[PDB]
């Protein structure tokens, strides 16, 4: 028999568990095909149904588990089965069975349930920020470009702007999907089963949306859990933008947020200081994720066909992607939901350093100033300002008018923060007005994604 | 200004030049913005298009370059057009432009182009492998798995099977560039423009479907480019699988195939003597994209919101990815459509070590036999045959019987690899009637695929 | 209290237990620390030391594990050491201590053992590699170049081509571990312990070569990781070479290996095939754990300084490829000593296809002759053994001279596989002199490294 | 001949041009091995020579350069070579010469002279971070973990922590550069020349340290490139923490430091923003080289022995990768040695939110007082503090008391930050006495290291 070290190397079971109700599923369907070919009378199939039943009791209860000399999860259900129902009614089972298409279709079905169960976390984040959002609709920040302060922004506006890609990552999980449901079953070992079995039947029965087009592809390629593994760092990026803010907006320095005591830690002495452990996690696993999609890929890389062993490395990356994710996106939603914004603060900050010079500057182009001009205006602003050491918007009507005649009193309508905001009134522009519309497509973009994952 | 070292690694223009039309285009666009916003008069807006149009085809025919004081491809054509048109009617076009929604904008239409050159390659490389299986439709060859003889397959059947995956790839690329097809013009630096532009209007003169929703996402997100990456190095992947089966196939030991001297390198010396060079450097480039996306993901990882320099990171992997698959995708498809097969060799090899043993036993379970039982009568026609030194086929009804009562001479419909791969008649199988209906399909959906694709 | 989200994201003993004993080994020198300033009596020291060795045993030997509740492997063992020697002396250990210099220390202290524990399965591949070398000295096989047959080349100098990486691949585990050897303790939270501690006697005692130059280093960088991850990476890769080369080996084409039963898999219906699964699982983790290299990189990118909760993703990747090299090395050396070489097979290839007709035009420039013309000498005495369907070897002195009267009938020299293989014999060619000593030098090489790893 | 297809897929010219004058070297050389094997006359050794001399002069100024139609740098410089000596003259130098040996003795060469130009810039940046601390020898900032102020320490400590990272680089390049440093001239092909050449002189003469062991290792593995590779994104990542810094510290929430305008970029219109771009493209362009390394190796990976077209691809990621650094290193060295340290501001932040109190504590612990009881004494007095609105250095003696009989007014040392740090004075800690031994060390270990490079 096979080394001791042969063995070991290829041994499963210690992640390929996961698996196991749905290696049940397919025992039954298999059970149904092998009726239909008349290969199991009644009797049988009532029996095999049964067993398998029982079995897949054991199984959610814990009472039946893997040896250390199970192999895989398939071999250790098949002694479970066994011990149930007696070699000769569990044995009938093993006719038309391949175990290259059954791999194959048992990982799409788990990789099916996993993403939504993804999909519903990532939902969960986005809840979070347009609660948040809803909660703040009027505070504003500094805008920022290479962490330095740009043009005022709505608290509102940055918050969902960490959504939308969640939303794309939606949009993704929804084509992979696609692909993911098409049933590799009755490609037998590469080359289409022998049985006389039907492939779209079986299919339906699983679950799938369509059966494959071709044996030695569907039992060889993996670009499915490539696709999957992709999509899963994707996410993991995205949620490290957001973490990159939280932890910068929790120091001390910035002071933008409060972490709530629930969702980070503290010190056993130093009484307001709060760590973003969980914005640090998510920052750090997503390097995690990313390596996983990398490996997975080199993986997949100069196969030749058909299904090579190499090929029993798809699952643990992907497993792995997904625990994570799991484990960070309910942790994510509570961290952001239990903010604390420090509006006094982000306000304070928001037209430090004659930003608003910028607003002066694109006002007077909109009235027909060259840009030249306007700049050179926005400069004399600024100096002027700087020499009584006062703000923009406490320049005299006959301060302004003396830089330039087209500086009437109405430019300061955008010389305040709210009033620099309010005029960015574009599509996706920070506008109060447009930040409205912008929450509420969210809420309605969400919607749909969910809608189309519900099967 | 800038020291030298800053100026050096800041600079831009020794990739960015492939953005030159872009950028025109996009400044033709500005001008109508600015005309719609009576920011120009009839005259000025005309000058400017025509100075474009100007630097266009100056740019187009090499006549105007940038220099090594340009920072880059934006600034080389300001100072083109200034020079064309002098700095006062140049300078207006100034008025209400941002670069971080410029540069977002123009690399998604550099994308959206490139992303259908790479699709033109790949419908090539399904068309090379449509049109060998086509002109071999009974060959048939041994079917591998861990590069080892299993059931007997259709060459067509093998040859298909890398082409569902790239029709993968292609399906990938157009669920891609609805999310690609969004513009971020309007956007500003990061806040959205004060100076009341219509960035759908924008986006439709552009051609982007959509504009975006949120301008500090539009002007800070880049999952599109590593999505774009992904597929490239899925692509690629895909490719170095079709890479190893040439390979393999053409060593001498092999000698499935024989490579086309055009296709090929050799020696004068040696003239029967073929290199896979081309299948060598697919191979060898699939790590490379491989490694664009990880590096691209990486490079993502941790933003802050809005715009980072870090971002202009973002063309350069994305670029050579393309680049890459732009030389790789039709030396691959030059490289398939001219292989000469060598059916007779792959024939020979076939039923090599009793693999029709297989087809045996299958027979005998659908006849009813018991697995266990089946596979005893297989173990003894191997050796019975093994004995008298002679194929499964050439056991006499007597000595089949003998066996096994239940060996009828009727399961010499599988003991020839006509009769196996005849057997395998369901969807996806590879009797001779399905991987025809599968080769129809193939061509069907490729230019169902290249339909999506035209804009 | 922590949210139930953050308990769970942020647990870590489903693979931190593997640090128990280092842990345990740390606290047994914490004692020490603490004895040496004065804060613990001889009795105190005596029962602490008692108790951790109770602990240890109970823990080596299981009846000592973590529960639900423990967050890592510090807090179930300080747990552990408070249930045996009571609160009031247990939580005596606490001063003086800190978290972060701690588990940068054991994860160094661990990962100097995991590495020799590699080093061992490397130079058992060595070993299976040598040993396979010198059981066929003399048998001659084609040289591949593209898979392609060039070059005659000895078996062994092919084998210990394997070898020479794999020392190389030791040769950076002992450079590594220089920079492992550094010990942390002492450093603080990161800005170094205020208990006047001596941080080079506590390194000599937990097995370290030195303490650390910068405790905001010591606690924050983890470029010893990355270190360790790329040389496990490049060792899993160096392993795909020989994966490749095996698998190639073992398909029926060529027919260079046969596999052995009790190292690969196969049917008993035909006891010939054998799959290379070692090997393709080889080839297969060698993608994860380039995917583990490139995650970890991309966890450790952009980190600010000093310790931050991102660090804990340091371990996982680390500990995932040391304990797929210690499956697979194992598996690897058994597979490569169990390898039955079909050197008939292999050294009637070596000649084919007229490659020594290169030997020959090398031997024509040995003379003097001019390059170009010696190669179409060559491409004449091939066409004119091709003529005659002879070896070169077998044209007459006649037909040599025709050919050129510089092709003296002692160029038969080169005219067989053995006097082709003798003529290259400079160092590190493939004449048996040459490759006797390349072996012979390798097993000093392989001493040398294993001395350099023993402490 | 090659189709358009195939030339446009195999040139390397657009990158290889960098190898032109290792080429011209290796033709010097190979003119003495003919001459030696006395295959060249004098006068053809020296026309030879001369020729050589000429085409390098052409190479150097820009006269010679390669054409559309050249396929390699070695092709280029061949053609080039003929038409300054004539085709007979010039075509004895390719007798005794192979292309694999060659193409990896260049890519050697090359990359020991890179790898210095490497260590010279991360020799830089070591020099101004410890010009910068030996600038700022008494400045105590807040010390970071998680972003959150624990520990004061020296600005100093902080600096050369970045510095040692660097150190190690240096020393990784020490330890790669001997494995770099192996010749592989004389290998030919790949199994070793027949010419009776001596690879050990070849190897004295092109500044190598040895020759190779086996001439199918030295002709096949890429492993030298792929460590190289880790160097280069391993000095990338540790320059990307030192990035992570400088931004977080030049925000104006920050304001720790003030960058140079020559140095950063800045704003037409805000006269004090800066942006740091020199710190985010190297944040940026880490993810860069961690995608070079993992491609690599995924290039590599399964590799059949030996030569394949894959290992062409070996020269780009590392030359991008030395492209990068050579950018980045000045540009980083520049960007930390301009900075302006604003040390009222860090020193105002060092002590606040009771961080002191964890000193207190401490302070007790060593004064016998047991652990519990050291913590909630030091809690109790930030209570006390608090409610006083004072820091607990204002405690009077009898507050102090009251809290606990153990807190004496000698607690007090350790209640500035300047006795906080003080009190840290084991080895690598951050009291002035260690950091200034500390920073003498690094002045020894730059020199050190820069004298093992110097070949």
């Amino acid at each position: 028999g096979p080394s001791d070290a042969l063995a070991a190397l290829s041994k499963s079971t210690h992640f390929d568990w996961v698996l196991a109700p749905y290696d049940l599923t397919a025992s039954r369907a298999h059970t149904m095909v092998l009726f239909r070919a008349g290969l199991l009378t009644e009797e049988q199939r009532d029996g095999l149904l049964a067993g398998l039943d029982s079995l897949a009791q054991d199984v959610a209860d814990g009472s039946f588990g893997p040896l250390v000399t199970d192999e895989d999860v398939h071999a250790a259900l098949e002694r479970g089965l066994i011990d149930r129902v007696g070699p000769d009614l569990g044995g009938r089972l093993r006719a038309g069975r391949s175990r290259n298409d059954q791999v194959a279709a048992l990982f799409r079905m788990w990789l099916r349930d996993a993403v939504r169960r993804v999909a519903t976390g990532v939902l969960d984040v986005v809840g979070a920020l347009a609660e948040q959002a809803a909660a703040h609709p009027s505070a504003i920040m500094p805008g920022k470009t290479h962490l330095q302060s740009a043009q005022p922004i709505l608290l509102a506006h940055h918050l969902l702007a960490h959504a939308h890609p969640l939303l794309r990552d939606l949009d993704r999980i929804v084509d992979f999907d696609k692909r993911a449901a098409v049933s590799p079953y009755g490609s037998g070992a590469l080359a289409g089963s022998s049985l006389g079995l039907d492939p779209d039947a079986i299919a339906a029965d699983l679950g799938f949306s369509a059966a494959a087009d071709n044996s030695v592809d569907a039992t060889a390629a993996r670009d499915f859990a490539a696709e999957a593994a992709f999509v899963f760092a994707m996410i993991a990026v995205d949620l490290s933008r957001l973490a990159e803010d939280i932890i910068v907006w929790s120091s001390t320095e910035f002071g933008y947020v409060t972490l709530h005591d629930s969702w980070s830690t503290g010190s056993s002495i130093m009484p307001q200081k709060k760590n973003p452990d969980i914005a640090e996690l998510a920052r750090g696993k997503s390097g995690r994720l990313i390596g996983n999609l990398a490996g997975l890929l080199a993986t997949l890389k100069a196969q030749p066909l058909a299904y090579n062993r190499d090929l029993q490395e798809d699952k643990e990356p992907v497993f792995d992607s997904v625990a994570q994710l799991e484990l960070l996106l309910p942790a994510m939603a509570g961290l952001v939901a239990s903010l604390t914004f420090n509006v006094q603060r982000m306000a304070e900050l928001a037209p430090a350093g004659y930003t608003l010079a910028t607003d002066l500057a694109e006002w007077l182009v909109r009235q027909g100033v060259p840009f030249r001009s306007a700049h050179e205006a926005a400069g004399a602003a600024v100096r002027a300002a700087e020499q009584r050491g006062v703000g923009l918007q406490e320049l005299t009507d006959d301060e302004l008018a003396a830089i330039s005649p087209e500086l009437t009193p109405q430019v300061r309508e955008v010389l305040t923060i709210e009033g620099s905001v309010s005029a960015r009134d574009c599509r996706g522009g920070t506008a109060p007005g447009r930040v409205a519309e912008q929450l509420n497509a969210i809420g309605e973009a969400a919607e749909r994604l969910r809608r189309q994952l519900v099967r």
